Protein backbone atom coordinates (compact mmCIF):
# COMPACT_ATOMS: atom_id res chain seq x y z
CA UNK A 1 0.00 0.00 0.00
CA UNK A 2 1.00 3.78 -0.79
CA UNK A 3 -0.23 4.23 2.71
CA UNK A 4 1.35 1.41 4.58
CA UNK A 5 4.74 3.04 6.78
CA UNK A 6 6.47 1.27 9.62
CA UNK A 7 4.76 1.94 12.98
CA UNK A 8 6.56 0.60 15.93
CA UNK A 9 3.88 -1.53 18.07
CA UNK A 10 4.96 0.60 21.23
CA UNK A 11 4.36 4.08 19.94
CA UNK A 12 0.42 2.99 19.99
CA UNK A 13 -0.68 5.02 23.28
CA UNK A 14 -2.91 2.65 25.72
CA UNK A 15 -3.55 5.62 28.05
CA UNK A 16 -3.11 9.69 27.35
CA UNK A 17 -1.28 12.36 28.83
CA UNK A 18 -2.15 14.49 31.65
CA UNK A 19 -2.89 17.26 31.91
CA UNK A 20 -4.39 16.69 27.68
CA UNK A 21 -3.07 19.94 26.45
CA UNK A 22 0.22 18.50 27.00
CA UNK A 23 0.43 16.06 24.21
CA UNK A 24 2.76 16.35 21.16
CA UNK A 25 1.43 18.96 18.47
CA UNK A 26 3.11 18.21 14.67
CA UNK A 27 2.13 21.26 12.87
CA UNK A 28 2.24 20.92 9.12
CA UNK A 29 2.40 23.97 6.88
CA UNK A 30 0.85 22.44 3.80
CA UNK A 31 1.82 25.78 1.19
CA UNK A 32 5.40 26.29 2.46
CA UNK A 33 5.85 22.58 2.80
CA UNK A 34 7.22 23.62 7.33
CA UNK A 35 6.94 21.00 9.55
CA UNK A 36 7.23 22.16 13.23
CA UNK A 37 7.37 19.78 16.76
CA UNK A 38 5.16 21.16 19.28
CA UNK A 39 3.00 20.85 22.79
CA UNK A 40 -0.86 21.10 21.91
CA UNK A 41 -1.36 23.82 24.19
CA UNK A 42 0.68 25.97 21.72
CA UNK A 43 -2.01 25.71 19.38
CA UNK A 44 -3.17 29.33 19.85
CA UNK A 45 -0.02 30.88 18.18
CA UNK A 46 -1.72 29.69 14.90
CA UNK A 47 -5.25 30.77 15.64
CA UNK A 48 -6.46 33.99 15.10
CA UNK A 49 -9.38 36.35 16.19
CA UNK A 50 -12.36 35.13 14.32
CA UNK A 51 -11.28 31.51 13.38
CA UNK A 52 -13.74 28.95 13.64
CA UNK A 53 -13.25 25.88 15.91
CA UNK A 54 -15.49 22.79 14.73
CA UNK A 55 -15.99 19.89 16.99
CA UNK A 56 -18.13 17.30 16.42
CA UNK A 57 -20.44 15.98 19.17
CA UNK A 58 -20.97 12.14 19.32
CA UNK A 59 -24.54 10.91 20.95
CA UNK A 60 -26.56 8.07 21.48
CA UNK A 61 -29.99 8.06 19.97
CA UNK A 62 -32.17 8.29 23.12
CA UNK A 63 -35.34 6.21 21.57
CA UNK A 64 -36.44 4.43 18.87
CA UNK A 65 -40.18 4.03 18.49
CA UNK A 66 -42.53 2.01 16.33
CA UNK A 67 -45.87 3.65 16.05
CA UNK A 68 -48.97 3.47 13.77
CA UNK A 69 -50.94 6.29 12.42
CA UNK A 70 -52.61 2.75 10.30
CA UNK A 71 -48.99 2.37 9.06
CA UNK A 72 -46.15 1.21 10.90
CA UNK A 73 -43.62 4.36 11.22
CA UNK A 74 -40.47 4.59 13.33
CA UNK A 75 -39.38 7.22 14.93
CA UNK A 76 -35.88 8.30 16.06
CA UNK A 77 -35.24 10.86 18.56
CA UNK A 78 -32.56 13.19 17.44
CA UNK A 79 -33.25 16.57 19.02
CA UNK A 80 -35.14 17.94 22.30
CA UNK A 81 -36.49 21.15 21.92
CA UNK A 82 -38.30 21.10 24.85
CA UNK A 83 -39.55 18.57 27.71
CA UNK A 84 -41.49 16.10 25.48
CA UNK A 85 -40.69 17.95 22.16
CA UNK A 86 -38.28 16.23 19.99
CA UNK A 87 -36.95 16.57 16.26
CA UNK A 88 -37.19 13.36 15.06
CA UNK A 89 -35.86 11.08 11.72
CA UNK A 90 -39.06 9.20 10.95
CA UNK A 91 -39.73 6.58 8.53
CA UNK A 92 -41.53 6.33 6.06
CA UNK A 93 -41.39 10.57 6.68
CA UNK A 94 -43.73 10.98 3.51
CA UNK A 95 -46.57 9.92 5.41
CA UNK A 96 -45.67 12.49 8.53
CA UNK A 97 -47.08 16.33 8.22
CA UNK A 98 -47.95 18.67 10.61
CA UNK A 99 -51.21 17.33 12.22
CA UNK A 100 -50.38 13.84 11.53
CA UNK A 101 -51.38 11.83 14.78
CA UNK A 102 -48.78 8.86 15.89
CA UNK A 103 -49.59 5.68 18.75
CA UNK A 104 -46.89 4.02 20.11
CA UNK A 105 -49.07 2.42 23.21
CA UNK A 106 -52.48 2.91 25.02
CA UNK A 107 -49.67 5.03 27.26
CA UNK A 108 -47.79 6.93 24.74
CA UNK A 109 -48.72 9.34 21.47
CA UNK A 110 -47.26 11.70 19.21
CA UNK A 111 -48.56 14.54 17.41
CA UNK A 112 -46.32 15.89 14.46
CA UNK A 113 -45.65 20.10 14.79
CA UNK A 114 -44.26 20.53 11.59
CA UNK A 115 -40.85 19.68 9.53
CA UNK A 116 -37.57 20.72 9.40
CA UNK A 117 -35.33 22.06 6.87
CA UNK A 118 -33.12 19.41 7.39
CA UNK A 119 -35.84 16.66 6.98
CA UNK A 120 -36.67 15.90 10.77
CA UNK A 121 -40.34 16.00 11.98
CA UNK A 122 -40.84 17.90 15.25
CA UNK A 123 -42.95 15.35 17.61
CA UNK A 124 -44.78 16.49 20.51
CA UNK A 125 -45.59 13.42 22.81
CA UNK A 126 -48.81 12.57 25.01
CA UNK A 127 -47.65 13.25 27.36
CA UNK A 128 -44.93 15.35 27.37
CA UNK A 129 -42.59 13.11 30.05
CA UNK A 130 -39.36 12.18 28.30
CA UNK A 131 -39.06 9.48 30.91
CA UNK A 132 -41.65 7.74 30.06
CA UNK A 133 -40.47 8.19 25.94
CA UNK A 134 -37.03 6.55 26.59
CA UNK A 135 -38.69 3.67 28.70
CA UNK A 136 -40.22 3.18 25.60
CA UNK A 137 -37.83 3.19 23.24
CA UNK A 138 -11.25 11.63 20.66
CA UNK A 139 -8.64 14.43 18.53
CA UNK A 140 -10.89 17.33 20.69
CA UNK A 141 -9.91 15.71 24.00
CA UNK A 142 -6.47 17.53 24.04
CA UNK A 143 -8.57 20.58 24.31
CA UNK A 144 -8.71 21.40 27.93
CA UNK A 145 -11.23 23.84 29.24
CA UNK A 146 -8.26 26.13 30.41
CA UNK A 147 -7.35 25.88 26.59
CA UNK A 148 -10.81 26.69 25.22
CA UNK A 149 -11.15 29.18 27.46
CA UNK A 150 -7.45 31.25 26.59
CA UNK A 151 -9.29 30.91 22.99
CA UNK A 152 -12.12 31.86 23.67
CA UNK A 153 -10.28 35.19 25.32
CA UNK A 154 -8.37 35.55 21.91
CA UNK A 155 -11.34 36.28 19.73
CA UNK A 156 -11.47 32.38 19.14
CA UNK A 157 -15.43 31.40 17.91
CA UNK A 158 -15.79 27.51 18.37
CA UNK A 159 -19.32 25.34 16.58
CA UNK A 160 -20.66 22.17 17.15
CA UNK A 161 -21.26 19.09 14.54
CA UNK A 162 -23.20 16.24 15.82
CA UNK A 163 -22.99 11.91 15.03
CA UNK A 164 -26.35 10.48 16.33
CA UNK A 165 -25.37 7.02 16.67
CA UNK A 166 -28.01 4.45 16.52
CA UNK A 167 -27.83 1.38 18.84
CA UNK A 168 -24.83 0.76 12.67
CA UNK A 169 -26.28 3.83 11.69
CA UNK A 170 -25.36 6.96 12.19
CA UNK A 171 -26.93 10.43 11.09
CA UNK A 172 -24.66 14.19 10.85
CA UNK A 173 -26.41 16.72 11.76
CA UNK A 174 -25.29 20.75 11.37
CA UNK A 175 -27.77 22.72 13.46
CA UNK A 176 -28.83 26.27 12.38
CA UNK A 177 -26.02 27.58 14.59
CA UNK A 178 -23.47 25.82 13.02
CA UNK A 179 -24.20 27.14 9.54
CA UNK A 180 -24.66 30.86 10.63
CA UNK A 181 -20.81 30.30 11.62
CA UNK A 182 -19.55 28.64 8.99
CA UNK A 183 -20.95 31.25 6.68
CA UNK A 184 -19.99 33.95 8.74
CA UNK A 185 -16.38 32.73 9.48
CA UNK A 186 -16.28 32.71 5.94
CA UNK A 187 -17.72 36.24 4.75
CA UNK A 188 -15.02 37.47 7.61
CA UNK A 189 -12.40 36.24 5.23
CA UNK A 190 -11.34 33.72 8.21
CA UNK A 191 -10.64 29.98 9.25
CA UNK A 192 -12.83 26.96 9.07
CA UNK A 193 -10.55 24.63 11.45
CA UNK A 194 -12.22 21.15 11.69
CA UNK A 195 -11.23 19.04 14.73
CA UNK A 196 -11.02 15.69 14.02
CA UNK A 197 -11.59 13.27 10.75
CA UNK A 198 -15.47 12.64 11.59
CA UNK A 199 -15.95 16.70 11.21
CA UNK A 200 -14.16 16.70 7.95
CA UNK A 201 -16.77 13.80 6.57
CA UNK A 202 -19.67 15.98 7.54
CA UNK A 203 -18.55 19.16 6.74
CA UNK A 204 -17.44 17.97 2.84
CA UNK A 205 -20.76 16.39 2.57
CA UNK A 206 -22.55 19.36 3.48
CA UNK A 207 -20.27 21.22 1.17
CA UNK A 208 -21.41 18.89 -1.97
CA UNK A 209 -25.61 19.81 -0.79
CA UNK A 210 -27.73 22.19 -2.07
CA UNK A 211 -27.85 25.36 0.41
CA UNK A 212 -30.11 24.60 3.49
CA UNK A 213 -30.41 26.53 6.68
CA UNK A 214 -30.09 23.17 8.66
CA UNK A 215 -28.88 19.56 8.32
CA UNK A 216 -29.56 16.00 8.67
CA UNK A 217 -28.03 13.01 6.80
CA UNK A 218 -26.32 10.12 6.69
CA UNK A 219 -22.88 10.86 4.49
CA UNK A 220 -21.27 7.78 2.38
CA UNK A 221 -18.26 10.57 1.67
CA UNK A 222 -15.23 8.85 0.83
CA UNK A 223 -12.16 11.20 0.36
CA UNK A 224 -8.67 10.35 -1.07
CA UNK A 225 -6.23 11.75 -2.59
CA UNK A 226 -6.24 14.04 -4.77
CA UNK A 227 -9.34 15.96 -2.53
CA UNK A 228 -10.54 19.45 -2.84
CA UNK A 229 -11.86 20.61 0.46
CA UNK A 230 -14.39 23.16 0.00
CA UNK A 231 -15.22 23.93 3.51
CA UNK A 232 -12.05 23.02 5.93
CA UNK A 233 -9.24 25.27 5.86
CA UNK A 234 -7.67 23.94 8.87
CA UNK A 235 -7.62 20.07 10.19
CA UNK A 236 -6.78 18.81 14.17
CA UNK A 237 -6.73 15.21 13.83
CA UNK A 238 -4.45 11.97 15.81
CA UNK A 239 -1.94 10.11 13.76
CA UNK A 240 -3.30 7.21 12.23
CA UNK A 241 -2.53 3.58 11.42
CA UNK A 242 -0.83 1.91 8.35
CA UNK A 243 -3.17 1.61 5.86
CA UNK A 244 -6.19 3.46 7.27
CA UNK A 245 -8.82 5.05 5.91
CA UNK A 246 -8.42 7.81 7.94
CA UNK A 247 -4.59 8.36 7.05
CA UNK A 248 -6.36 8.46 3.59
CA UNK A 249 -8.69 11.37 3.93
CA UNK A 250 -5.53 13.07 5.85
CA UNK A 251 -3.14 12.65 2.95
CA UNK A 252 -6.13 13.96 0.45
CA UNK A 253 -6.22 16.92 3.37
CA UNK A 254 -2.33 18.02 3.43
CA UNK A 255 -0.82 16.13 0.36
CA UNK A 256 0.28 12.10 0.24
CA UNK A 257 4.05 12.68 0.09
CA UNK A 258 4.03 15.48 2.33
CA UNK A 259 1.62 13.74 4.93
CA UNK A 260 3.82 10.33 4.92
CA UNK A 261 6.92 12.60 5.12
CA UNK A 262 5.37 13.76 8.77
CA UNK A 263 4.80 10.53 10.02
CA UNK A 264 8.17 9.15 9.21
CA UNK A 265 9.06 11.93 11.37
CA UNK A 266 6.89 11.28 14.11
CA UNK A 267 7.97 7.53 13.89
CA UNK A 268 11.56 8.72 14.33
CA UNK A 269 11.03 11.82 17.11
CA UNK A 270 8.63 8.79 18.88
CA UNK A 271 5.53 10.51 19.05
CA UNK A 272 2.56 8.96 20.46
CA UNK A 273 -0.17 7.19 17.79
CA UNK A 274 -3.61 6.26 17.61
CA UNK A 275 -6.59 7.50 20.19
CA UNK A 276 -4.93 8.75 23.23
CA UNK A 277 -1.23 9.93 21.44
CA UNK A 278 -0.68 12.93 20.13
CA UNK A 279 -1.74 15.20 17.41
CA UNK A 280 -1.38 16.75 14.23
CA UNK A 281 -2.50 20.45 13.14
CA UNK A 282 -2.64 20.76 9.16
CA UNK A 283 -2.96 24.35 7.97
CA UNK B 1 9.76 -11.39 11.02
CA UNK B 2 8.74 -14.57 12.67
CA UNK B 3 6.32 -12.50 14.90
CA UNK B 4 4.51 -10.79 12.34
CA UNK B 5 1.07 -11.08 10.77
CA UNK B 6 -1.26 -8.39 8.81
CA UNK B 7 -3.69 -6.79 10.91
CA UNK B 8 -6.48 -4.32 9.68
CA UNK B 9 -6.42 -1.40 10.95
CA UNK B 10 -10.22 -1.20 11.67
CA UNK B 11 -9.67 -4.37 14.26
CA UNK B 12 -7.68 -2.24 16.60
CA UNK B 13 -10.53 -1.48 19.11
CA UNK B 14 -10.75 2.39 20.41
CA UNK B 15 -12.89 1.32 23.15
CA UNK B 16 -14.48 -1.53 25.39
CA UNK B 17 -17.21 -3.63 24.67
CA UNK B 18 -19.83 -3.76 27.77
CA UNK B 19 -20.38 -5.47 29.79
CA UNK B 20 -16.76 -6.32 29.87
CA UNK B 21 -17.96 -10.22 30.04
CA UNK B 22 -19.78 -9.90 26.46
CA UNK B 23 -16.13 -9.43 24.82
CA UNK B 24 -15.16 -12.44 22.01
CA UNK B 25 -12.55 -15.16 24.01
CA UNK B 26 -10.30 -17.87 21.81
CA UNK B 27 -9.61 -21.19 23.85
CA UNK B 28 -6.37 -22.48 22.96
CA UNK B 29 -5.89 -25.98 24.34
CA UNK B 30 -2.17 -26.91 23.31
CA UNK B 31 -1.87 -30.54 23.85
CA UNK B 32 -4.70 -31.14 21.57
CA UNK B 33 -3.95 -27.91 19.12
CA UNK B 34 -8.09 -27.49 19.92
CA UNK B 35 -8.86 -23.72 18.84
CA UNK B 36 -12.37 -22.73 20.00
CA UNK B 37 -14.84 -19.11 19.54
CA UNK B 38 -16.44 -18.46 22.56
CA UNK B 39 -17.15 -15.57 25.00
CA UNK B 40 -15.81 -14.29 27.75
CA UNK B 41 -18.02 -14.95 30.51
CA UNK B 42 -17.96 -18.44 29.27
CA UNK B 43 -14.78 -19.01 31.00
CA UNK B 44 -16.00 -20.69 33.67
CA UNK B 45 -17.17 -23.12 31.77
CA UNK B 46 -12.60 -24.10 31.73
CA UNK B 47 -12.04 -23.52 35.34
CA UNK B 48 -12.80 -26.11 38.14
CA UNK B 49 -12.81 -25.99 42.02
CA UNK B 50 -9.43 -25.38 42.92
CA UNK B 51 -8.23 -23.34 40.25
CA UNK B 52 -6.19 -20.18 41.10
CA UNK B 53 -6.64 -17.19 38.79
CA UNK B 54 -3.62 -14.38 39.61
CA UNK B 55 -4.44 -11.07 38.81
CA UNK B 56 -1.83 -8.27 38.33
CA UNK B 57 -2.66 -5.22 40.57
CA UNK B 58 -0.45 -1.80 39.61
CA UNK B 59 -0.23 0.67 42.67
CA UNK B 60 1.70 4.21 42.37
CA UNK B 61 4.05 4.50 44.96
CA UNK B 62 2.50 6.62 47.69
CA UNK B 63 5.45 8.30 49.15
CA UNK B 64 8.97 9.24 47.84
CA UNK B 65 10.73 10.40 50.44
CA UNK B 66 14.36 11.59 50.83
CA UNK B 67 16.36 11.49 54.17
CA UNK B 68 20.14 11.45 56.00
CA UNK B 69 21.95 9.32 58.65
CA UNK B 70 23.66 10.94 54.70
CA UNK B 71 21.23 10.66 51.64
CA UNK B 72 18.56 8.81 51.58
CA UNK B 73 15.57 7.71 49.04
CA UNK B 74 12.68 5.92 50.89
CA UNK B 75 10.06 4.80 48.68
CA UNK B 76 6.97 3.11 50.66
CA UNK B 77 6.01 0.04 49.25
CA UNK B 78 3.48 -1.46 52.09
CA UNK B 79 1.71 -0.79 55.35
CA UNK B 80 2.17 -2.97 57.99
CA UNK B 81 0.23 -0.82 60.65
CA UNK B 82 -0.02 2.91 60.92
CA UNK B 83 3.11 4.56 60.47
CA UNK B 84 5.26 1.28 60.02
CA UNK B 85 5.60 0.78 56.17
CA UNK B 86 7.62 -1.76 54.59
CA UNK B 87 9.89 0.49 51.95
CA UNK B 88 12.61 0.49 49.67
CA UNK B 89 15.32 2.37 51.19
CA UNK B 90 18.78 3.57 48.66
CA UNK B 91 21.65 3.19 49.28
CA UNK B 92 20.31 0.10 51.11
CA UNK B 93 23.57 -1.64 52.84
CA UNK B 94 23.18 1.78 54.45
CA UNK B 95 20.31 1.00 56.85
CA UNK B 96 20.30 -1.58 59.32
CA UNK B 97 17.80 -2.56 62.40
CA UNK B 98 18.11 0.72 64.41
CA UNK B 99 18.92 3.15 61.63
CA UNK B 100 17.59 6.72 62.48
CA UNK B 101 17.10 8.64 59.67
CA UNK B 102 15.65 12.28 59.41
CA UNK B 103 13.33 13.61 56.99
CA UNK B 104 12.36 16.70 57.93
CA UNK B 105 12.33 18.61 61.99
CA UNK B 106 8.68 17.67 61.68
CA UNK B 107 9.59 13.65 60.46
CA UNK B 108 12.38 10.78 61.54
CA UNK B 109 12.07 7.34 60.74
CA UNK B 110 13.92 4.75 62.44
CA UNK B 111 14.89 1.04 60.79
CA UNK B 112 13.11 -1.72 62.74
CA UNK B 113 14.68 -4.70 60.36
CA UNK B 114 14.19 -6.34 56.78
CA UNK B 115 11.85 -8.96 56.12
CA UNK B 116 12.10 -11.99 54.25
CA UNK B 117 11.47 -10.25 50.89
CA UNK B 118 14.18 -8.02 51.92
CA UNK B 119 12.59 -4.96 52.55
CA UNK B 120 13.24 -2.37 55.31
CA UNK B 121 10.64 -1.85 57.57
CA UNK B 122 10.80 1.75 59.16
CA UNK B 123 8.84 3.34 61.58
CA UNK B 124 8.03 6.68 61.15
CA UNK B 125 8.12 9.46 64.24
CA UNK B 126 5.42 10.47 64.72
CA UNK B 127 3.43 7.27 63.25
CA UNK B 128 1.09 9.18 61.09
CA UNK B 129 0.12 8.23 57.13
CA UNK B 130 -1.10 11.61 56.01
CA UNK B 131 2.18 13.36 57.40
CA UNK B 132 4.34 11.14 55.72
CA UNK B 133 2.57 11.46 52.59
CA UNK B 134 2.52 15.00 52.48
CA UNK B 135 5.82 14.98 52.88
CA UNK B 136 6.74 12.79 49.98
CA UNK B 137 -5.85 -4.64 31.20
CA UNK B 138 -6.24 -8.13 30.52
CA UNK B 139 -8.12 -8.12 33.92
CA UNK B 140 -10.99 -5.80 33.13
CA UNK B 141 -12.79 -8.52 30.91
CA UNK B 142 -13.85 -9.75 34.59
CA UNK B 143 -16.85 -8.18 35.85
CA UNK B 144 -17.81 -8.74 39.65
CA UNK B 145 -20.50 -10.83 38.77
CA UNK B 146 -18.23 -13.14 36.70
CA UNK B 147 -15.79 -12.98 40.03
CA UNK B 148 -18.83 -13.71 41.63
CA UNK B 149 -19.27 -17.01 39.72
CA UNK B 150 -16.52 -18.18 39.50
CA UNK B 151 -15.74 -17.78 43.82
CA UNK B 152 -18.82 -19.66 44.10
CA UNK B 153 -17.65 -22.35 41.62
CA UNK B 154 -15.03 -22.82 44.09
CA UNK B 155 -11.98 -20.89 41.60
CA UNK B 156 -9.56 -18.70 44.10
CA UNK B 157 -8.01 -15.91 43.34
CA UNK B 158 -4.61 -13.86 44.31
CA UNK B 159 -2.63 -10.86 43.58
CA UNK B 160 0.39 -10.03 42.32
CA UNK B 161 1.68 -6.49 42.45
CA UNK B 162 3.53 -3.64 40.24
CA UNK B 163 5.33 -0.75 42.43
CA UNK B 164 5.52 1.96 40.41
CA UNK B 165 10.02 4.56 34.75
CA UNK B 166 11.23 1.95 37.93
CA UNK B 167 8.95 -0.76 38.73
CA UNK B 168 9.05 -3.01 41.45
CA UNK B 169 6.66 -6.48 41.41
CA UNK B 170 5.90 -7.95 45.13
CA UNK B 171 4.93 -11.68 45.57
CA UNK B 172 3.08 -11.30 48.77
CA UNK B 173 3.35 -14.20 51.41
CA UNK B 174 -0.65 -14.77 50.70
CA UNK B 175 -0.12 -15.17 47.20
CA UNK B 176 2.96 -17.51 47.60
CA UNK B 177 0.89 -19.44 49.86
CA UNK B 178 -1.74 -20.11 47.60
CA UNK B 179 0.87 -21.08 44.86
CA UNK B 180 1.87 -23.51 46.53
CA UNK B 181 -1.07 -25.20 48.14
CA UNK B 182 -3.00 -24.98 44.51
CA UNK B 183 0.23 -26.49 42.93
CA UNK B 184 -0.16 -29.14 46.48
CA UNK B 185 -4.05 -30.32 45.22
CA UNK B 186 -3.05 -30.54 41.40
CA UNK B 187 -5.20 -27.73 40.41
CA UNK B 188 -4.04 -25.05 37.96
CA UNK B 189 -2.25 -21.42 38.09
CA UNK B 190 -4.15 -19.16 35.82
CA UNK B 191 -2.10 -15.90 35.01
CA UNK B 192 -4.44 -12.94 33.85
CA UNK B 193 -2.23 -10.59 32.06
CA UNK B 194 1.49 -10.88 30.59
CA UNK B 195 2.71 -8.86 33.53
CA UNK B 196 1.51 -11.57 35.65
CA UNK B 197 3.48 -14.35 33.99
CA UNK B 198 6.69 -12.32 33.99
CA UNK B 199 6.04 -11.87 37.43
CA UNK B 200 5.20 -15.41 38.42
CA UNK B 201 8.21 -17.21 36.28
CA UNK B 202 10.40 -14.47 37.87
CA UNK B 203 10.50 -15.91 41.37
CA UNK B 204 10.28 -19.15 39.80
CA UNK B 205 13.87 -19.09 38.97
CA UNK B 206 14.77 -17.96 42.80
CA UNK B 207 15.90 -19.17 46.08
CA UNK B 208 12.46 -19.89 47.84
CA UNK B 209 11.36 -17.51 50.23
CA UNK B 210 7.61 -17.14 51.53
CA UNK B 211 7.76 -13.77 49.97
CA UNK B 212 9.48 -11.93 47.38
CA UNK B 213 9.76 -7.94 46.03
CA UNK B 214 12.22 -6.78 43.13
CA UNK B 215 12.85 -5.65 39.87
CA UNK B 216 12.61 -7.98 37.05
CA UNK B 217 14.68 -8.60 34.32
CA UNK B 218 13.46 -11.60 32.71
CA UNK B 219 12.51 -11.79 28.98
CA UNK B 220 10.38 -14.44 27.49
CA UNK B 221 10.69 -15.42 24.10
CA UNK B 222 10.44 -19.15 22.32
CA UNK B 223 11.50 -21.74 23.25
CA UNK B 224 11.00 -21.02 27.02
CA UNK B 225 9.89 -22.91 30.00
CA UNK B 226 7.14 -22.25 32.03
CA UNK B 227 7.44 -23.10 35.97
CA UNK B 228 4.60 -21.48 37.90
CA UNK B 229 2.36 -20.80 34.88
CA UNK B 230 -0.45 -23.20 34.05
CA UNK B 231 -2.48 -21.26 31.66
CA UNK B 232 -3.09 -18.03 30.42
CA UNK B 233 -5.88 -15.20 29.98
CA UNK B 234 -4.42 -12.44 27.47
CA UNK B 235 -5.25 -9.59 24.83
CA UNK B 236 -4.47 -10.04 21.36
CA UNK B 237 -0.87 -8.29 20.92
CA UNK B 238 0.32 -6.03 17.91
CA UNK B 239 2.37 -7.60 15.03
CA UNK B 240 6.41 -7.88 16.30
CA UNK B 241 5.67 -7.06 19.67
CA UNK B 242 7.39 -8.64 22.57
CA UNK B 243 4.04 -9.04 24.02
CA UNK B 244 3.46 -11.56 21.05
CA UNK B 245 6.98 -12.89 21.68
CA UNK B 246 5.92 -13.76 25.25
CA UNK B 247 2.57 -15.68 24.29
CA UNK B 248 4.14 -17.16 21.28
CA UNK B 249 6.72 -18.79 24.13
CA UNK B 250 3.40 -19.88 26.22
CA UNK B 251 1.74 -21.75 23.09
CA UNK B 252 3.61 -22.82 21.01
CA UNK B 253 4.95 -20.42 17.65
CA UNK B 254 2.79 -22.20 15.03
CA UNK B 255 -0.20 -22.17 17.08
CA UNK B 256 -0.18 -19.14 18.02
CA UNK B 257 0.24 -17.66 14.64
CA UNK B 258 -2.39 -20.24 13.46
CA UNK B 259 -4.81 -18.66 16.36
CA UNK B 260 -3.61 -15.13 14.99
CA UNK B 261 -4.44 -15.55 11.27
CA UNK B 262 -7.86 -17.26 12.58
CA UNK B 263 -8.38 -13.99 14.52
CA UNK B 264 -8.24 -11.55 11.63
CA UNK B 265 -10.05 -14.14 9.64
CA UNK B 266 -13.01 -13.73 12.24
CA UNK B 267 -13.37 -10.24 12.48
CA UNK B 268 -12.15 -10.35 16.25
CA UNK B 269 -10.85 -6.58 17.93
CA UNK B 270 -7.12 -6.58 18.97
CA UNK B 271 -5.17 -4.39 21.63
CA UNK B 272 -5.61 -2.80 24.74
CA UNK B 273 -9.49 -2.35 24.48
CA UNK B 274 -10.65 -5.92 22.35
CA UNK B 275 -11.37 -9.07 23.13
CA UNK B 276 -9.44 -11.78 24.73
CA UNK B 277 -7.30 -15.52 24.55
CA UNK B 278 -7.53 -18.23 26.89
CA UNK B 279 -4.63 -20.29 26.51
CA UNK B 280 -4.75 -23.53 28.41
Amino acid sequence: SEFDYELPPELIAQEPVEPRDASRLMVLHRKTQRIEHRIFREIIEYLEPGDLLVLNVSKVIPARLYARKGASIEILLIERLEEGIWKCLVRPGQKVKKGTELVIDEDLSAVCLGRGEDGTRILKFQPQDDRLIFEKGTAGLHFTPELIEKLKKKGVQFAEVVLHVGIHEEFYQVPKETVRKLRETRERGNRIVAVGTTTVRTLETIARLPEQEEYVGKTDLFIYPPFEFKLVDALVTNFHLPRSTLLMLVAAFAGKDFVMEAYREAVKRRYRFFSFGDAMLIL
